[PDB]
């Protein structure tokens, strides 16, 4: 048997807010985070926009000298994951802190610092190398701060799976706690890939859409005129418990995370197979993880990147697992909002899920004026959509044919 | 309910050999794999050696036209993934391929490839950044790209934790097999930092090894002598396996993997604390995972990393953990003669502690001249020993304060 696992702090940075309730009244807007990218010359990229965190401030969090030691990524980590430990109202004690842990992750990790520190190794040679290069810009140093900062002594580790990095990261985070090895973890994800690698790299691939005309309808997932996904920064916590533990503090429960499904479609480095046979692996893995039978689903959190091959396998993987039941769930991308924050994507993407389940709301698919051929599901088009939500789903699905899902439930 | 994990399969590059018995072969003779890198020009850096993979055949497992795409720490996860496989003798089908996954981590990952990039990027212009930057040089794509060669759709991850990378990844990969998450995973990590950015960066922190004139004396751990680590490169796969999946096929075994702990020390983002107290409390949750009376350990593999606070933090933990019977274990660095292959080191070193097992030899410490303060245990210095082997631990520990313990013992 297992114990059950509750959500009681988030924490997040985003295109749409430095908070979560900032965020939350975005989406539910249907306001749109991609504007052109600042400070930084773009002039020789095909893409010159995507979601930038706006306003932020580390020195709310960190000392401007801790500061300066840590990529971007792993500020947006802290920052989330302070936020959430916050929000939980959690009392770190000699009792518990070896129950305590973090799983905080990164699709692409420390470009920015990579490409800063390259730039003085080019220019100047390896003696204007920062000695804090490595430390300051490794993945698993959200975790590693994180731990050192709060006294946290549970499991301490960081996935790295890409675009499902934050889904892979809250899943495994929640195994921990259900199989007994903690009591309380800190898990999703960071990333500031907007970079020139960032931008240069995926759209070397020309994975990114080039809609410089007009960057807040560039990401338009399901939509026939989409051309690729919108590079996004930021970060998402979610504070993981032990039913248990959270009742016996008398702590605030946002929702259940009853089901969580991996999978390899072992089909392609980069591209989903057409009939999203992976994406609904993973879904009926995570159906069958939590005892619910598809049915049961209300509303899915799409992965929704706003590529070609990537939404039209998601509605094959959707109508495959839910079958006549495919039509009356809700499914949305807040990607179309949002853009794709890659590793971070699947942390805010459950923090989203998690509130639509306490507020009773499908957040929209903004731009989605002509649903592509076979595109007929309700992807919520256009406006935040109020109905009964029990049961939530989060898809993430990334290179090396990677997917997750974490299935949510109301907590009442 | 807990299903029992075997070791079925090995695969590795070191700087000892392209395989598992041509690396044992070095580590049971004494045999340095230390020399002055010949791949750079390294006349502007404090470090100018390491444990380079020599003679690394690309074409014995992959096209040349898919390892151009590829970063070295890819190309070296995937050969040891393949030897890993051959060597299980299991066979992938539709019946079993969607409980078969891999979880093959690194520490640093794509570096050369994403400096290169950078160069290609600062020199020439962002037009010039390959189109297969992303998918040829992020962490997940060892994982990926098996999963693809394979057909594994069981869970596909990677961990990234520094120098723990290798030993949470089988660990946890492990735990998988255990809940019943998948029946086989192939796990370990690979590593090649040995870049400008890699032997720069670890330069920059005074972090390395300044003993350009002596490379193979170098790596000393717990020698009075001893000034840093030795970068070094390669990989480790093992193929783990449910007990009973693996008498069902006859599978031949080489060890069971009863114990795994993570504990993270919370104490520094680089340097563990000097009483070990980080890796005491992981070696003790390892222990009692396994069931076991610390009287049973016969063999460490210690991370022993030939750092001044590193060796003596590891001694303390050891003495703490085993009392009197830290006297009666027999305890080794193989990195004295691999270097510290850092994501992949928790890998490799799984395999010695595995062939320690099969053969009942402890590993030596080559260069243990002069034994510092404490140091005053059986660390096996000089010359491999012939000894009773039941019970092997694998000691990791990295930055972030992030440690790994892995117990084996012997299958009848
Ligand atoms: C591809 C593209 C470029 C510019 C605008 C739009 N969409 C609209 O303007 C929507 C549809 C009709 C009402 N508003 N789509
Ligand atoms: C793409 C690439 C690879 C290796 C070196 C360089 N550039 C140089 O070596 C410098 C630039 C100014 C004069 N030569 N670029």
């Amino acid at each position: 048997s297992r114990r059950r696992v509750v959500i009681t702090g988030m924490g997040m940075l985003s295109p749409l807010g430095l908070d979560v309730p900032s965020s939350w009244e975005g989406i539910l807007a249907g306001r749109s985070g991609i504007a052109p990218i600042e400070h930084m010359d773009l002039s020789a990229y095909s893409t010159r926009f995507g979601g930038s965190v706006k306003g932020f401030n580390v020195e709310e969090y960190l000392s401007a000298k801790e500061a300066r030691k840590l990529d971007l990524f792993i500020q947006y980590g802290l920052a989330a994951s302070f936020q959430a430990v916050r929000d939980s109202g959690l009392e770190v004690t000699d009792a518990n802190r070896e129950r305590i842990g973090v799983s905080m992750g990164s699709g692409i990790g420390g470009l920015t610092n990579i490409e800063n520190n390259c730039r003085s190794l080019f220019e100047q040679g390896p003696r204007r190398i920062s000695p804090f290069f490595v430390p300051g810009s490794i993945i698993n140093m959200v975790s590693g701060f994180l731990s050192i900062h709060l006294g946290l002594q549970g499991p301490n580790y960081a996935l790295t799976t890409a675009q499902t990095t934050g889904t892979h990261s809250i899943g495994m985070a929640a195994r921990n706690i259900a199989y007994g090895e903690a009591d309380v973890m800190v898990a999703g994800g960071s990333e500031m890939a907007a970079c020139g690698l960032g931008l240069g790299g995926f759209g070397a691939a020309r994975a990114l859409s080039t809609r410089n005309d007009e960057p807040t309808r560039a990401s338009r997932p399901w939509d026939r005129d989409r051309d690729g996904f919108v590079l996004s920064d930021g970060s998402g916590a979610l504070v993981l418990e032990e039913l248990e533990h959270a009742r016996a503090r008398g702590a605030r429960i946002y929702a259940e995370l009853v089901g969580f499904g991996m999978s390899g479609d072992a089909f392609h480095m980069t591209a989903p197979p057409e009939d999203g046979a992976g994406a609904a692996r993973c879904m009926k893995n995570a159906l069958r993880d939590a005892g619910l039978d598809p049915r049961q689903v209300d509303y899915i959190n799409a992965h929704g990147t706003s590529t070609p091959a990537g939404d039209i396998a998601e509605i094959a993987a959707v109508k495959s697992v839910f079958g006549e039941h495919a039509h009356a769930l809700s499914m949305s991308s807040t990607k179309s909002m949002t853009g794709h924050l890659l590793g971070a994507a699947g942390a805010v993407e459950a923090i989203f899920s998690v509130l639509a389940l306490r507020d009773q709301v499908a957040p929209p698919t903004i731009n989605l004026d002509n649903p592509d051929e076979g595109c007929d599901l309700d992807l919520v088009a256009h406006e935040a959509k109020p109905r009964k939500i029990d049961v939530a789903l989060s898809n993430s699905f990334g290179f090396g044919g990677t997917n997750g899902t974490l299935v949510f439930r109301r907590f009442a």
